[PDB]
């Protein structure tokens, strides 16, 4: 099974400069429990953006040119990087942009952060068609002296 995870802020955006500028520890909470001991496959300008390994997690890079570096895994191709996770239950998907519009219509599950912030940004998660996703656990987040905008966990299900 393969699922996506995204934090989008006002209008799907996802980034902005190879960044996330907001700061919302919370998420990244959320983020590193439903990813840990998962492979997480992401495109290369997302491993340049976040700078290092995900401990924990198999890495796996979407490039195509040669990796540059041994301690991830690099492939070439969605089906490589599908096969380089083995035979296990989950394959998290974790961007950014190019990445989320190729594997969507391939997965069964979306992890959504929707964070009440408006950002400028020019990488957005890709437009998807309501009607094919039902929604099995939503949880909202007023925020607080740590996460300074409110934010809502959602985790839908391709009906
Ligand atoms: N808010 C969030 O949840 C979240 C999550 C992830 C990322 N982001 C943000 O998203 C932005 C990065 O997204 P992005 O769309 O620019 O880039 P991306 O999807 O991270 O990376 C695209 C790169 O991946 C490689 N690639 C993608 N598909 C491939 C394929 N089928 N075969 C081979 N290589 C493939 C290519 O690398 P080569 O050019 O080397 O061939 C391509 O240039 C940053 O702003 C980041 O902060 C946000
Ligand atoms: N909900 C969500 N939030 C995000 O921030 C996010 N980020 C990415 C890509 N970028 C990043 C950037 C940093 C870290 C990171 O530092 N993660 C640590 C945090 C642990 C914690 O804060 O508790 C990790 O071990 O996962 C992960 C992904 C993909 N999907 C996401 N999904
Ligand atoms: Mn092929
Ligand atoms: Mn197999
Ligand atoms: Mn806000």
């Amino acid at each position: 099974m393969i699922s996506l995870i995204a934090a989008l802020a006002v209008d799907r955006v996802i980034g902005m400069e190879n960044a996330m500028p907001w700061n919302l520890p919370a998420d990244l909470a959320w983020f590193k429990r439903n990813t840990l001991n998962k492979p997480v496959i992401m495109g290369r300008h997302t491993w340049e953006s976040i700078g290092r390994p995900l401990p924990g997690r198999k890495n796996i890079i979407l490039s195509s040119q040669p990796g540059t570096d041994d301690r991830v895994t690099w492939v070439k191709s969605v089906d490589e990087a599908i096969a380089a996770c083995g035979d296990v239950p989950e394959i998290m998907v974790i961007g950014g942009g190019r990445v989320y519009e190729q594997f969507l219509p391939k997965a069964q599950k979306l992890y959504l952060t929707h964070i009440d912030a408006e950002v400028e940004g020019d990488t957005h998660f890709p437009d998807y068609e309501p009607d094919d996703w039902e929604s099995v656990f939503s949880e909202f987040h007023d925020a607080d002296a740590q996460n300074s905008h409110s934010y809502c966990f959602e985790i839908l299900e391709r009906r």
